[PDB]
Formats: C-alpha cells, structure tokens, sequence
C-alpha cells in the first residue's frame, strides 16, 4: 500500500485521494513524519499541506507528475508551522496558486514561513467564506476554533468518507497532544469536537502525525484535551 518515492511515502486512500508523508529530523524528537493530501478532481490535482521542506515539496510535485500527470490547480495549507507550510516556495516556483487562513499568512513571516498567495476568511460558524476559496472542487474548508494553533484549519473531501484534521487531531491510541507550544489549551477540546460535527459522515480521519484512523481519533483527542482545562 505504501509507496516509497525518494525520501517520501505515498499511500492511496480512495480512488482520487492519496496521503503524502515527509520526514524531518527533530533534534530531541527523532525523524518526525508529517502527512498531507493529494486529490484528483477531474482534470486537475489539489494539494493539502506542503512537506517540511522545499526540496521534499518539489518531490511531491514530481510524484504527481509521474503518477497522475495532471496540473496542480491549487494548494491549501492548514497552519503556519514548518510541517504544513515549509515548502511554500516550491509551490510558488511551480506556478501553483496557494491558499491559507488569513491568520496563517499573517503569522508566516514570524514563524519563518513564506505566506501563501491568497487568504481564506471564515464565517462566525467556522465555514470558509466561499468567495475566498474559489475553484476548491470537493475540498470543504472549516475553521474549528483554536486548538493545536489559533490558526489551524481542517478540510473535508466531498464525495469521499475522508476528513483531514491536520495537527488538531491525534490517533485513537495517542498518548499526548504533541507540540502544544502554540496551542490554545482552553479551547482545544471544543475545537476537536467542532471538527467532528462539521464532517459527520467522515469515517476516515486523516491527520498530520499518524496513519488514518476511525472517528475514535476525534473522540479520543477531545477527551484528552478535556484534561488541559
Ligand atoms: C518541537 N516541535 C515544534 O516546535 C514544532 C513542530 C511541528 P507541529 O507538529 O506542527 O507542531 C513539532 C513537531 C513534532 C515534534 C516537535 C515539534
Ligand atoms: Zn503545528
Ligand atoms: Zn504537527
């Protein structure tokens, strides 16, 4: 199932959906995997999250060229940390339109990230304002509230059973909530539950640092975040 392609790993999740995985040595944490998504929508490809680095992100584009061979119409990145935005320059060098939460773009320079070209804004209930996410096809973008970071966003794939929680959601056996350095600990639990309520039909939950899991990832993450209060 897993396909090793250079230093990256790709896994098909559905007929039109693949997970990309890249690794970065975290001095003190080992070589940390980070996952994003690749979605074919008709004659074009949509990407969720970069890899950790520009070189790795260029390799994602190389894999897309070889395995799908359709243009990448856009990428959306899910918060202003390196695992999700570290490869922005590679997307720009490739001519790909890029999108992030307005707050992620505001934070990008101080986080050492390059901002996306376009800013998403969100209604009070968390759903993306559609005018800011043109041509997103099956991607349904939802801001669940502050959690792993204040800017974290999530993405459902219409027509599939898949929703992507990024670094907000941990797997059903996870022992911790990971890096809380930029987290909102008071609101995390509610934000995790809001993600679940936004995508009630998603039976496959994809996340940044674990293999895809059932919805028990959501309940378990929320129950763990209850202890942060
Ligand atoms: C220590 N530290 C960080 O400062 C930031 C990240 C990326 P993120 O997962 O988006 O928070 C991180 C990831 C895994 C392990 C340690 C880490
Ligand atoms: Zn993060
Ligand atoms: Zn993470």
């Amino acid at each position: 199932g897993d396909q090793r392609f250079g230093d990256l790993v790709f896994r098909q999740l559905a007929p039109n959906v693949w997970q990309h995985t890249s690794y970065l040595d975290m001095p003190g944490f080992g070589a940390v995997a980070s996952n994003g998504l690749i979605v074919r929508d008709g004659g074009r490809v949509l990407v969720v999250d970069t890899a950790w680095t520009d070189d790795q992100t260029a390799q994602i584009l190389n894999w897309i060229k070889q395995e799908i061979n359709l243009p990448v119409a856009l990428a959306v990145v899910t918060h202003a940390h390196q695992d999700k935005m570290g490869g922005m320059d590679a997307l720009h060098a490739a001519g790909i339109a890029t999108y992030a939460n307005a707050l992620s773009n505001q934070l990008a320079p101080q986080e050492g990230m390059v901002a996306a070209q376009h800013s998403l804004t969100f209604a009070a209930n968390g759903w993306v304002e559609p005018a800011t996410a043109p041509n997103f096809g099956p991607l349904k973008v939802f801001y669940p509230g502050p959690g792993h970071t204040s800017d974290n966003i999530t993405v459902g794939i219409d027509g599939t059973d898949i929703a992507f929680g990024g670094c907000l959601i941990k797997d059903s056996k996870a022992k911790s909530l990971g890096n809380l350095g930029d987290a909102d600990t008071e609101h995390y639990a509610a934000s995790a539950r809001a993600f679940g309520a936004a995508f009630p039909k998603a039976s496959m939950i994809v996340m940044s640092h674990s293999a895809p899991d059932s919805r028990a990832a959501i309940t378990h993450t929320a129950r763990m975040a209850d202890k942060l209060r």
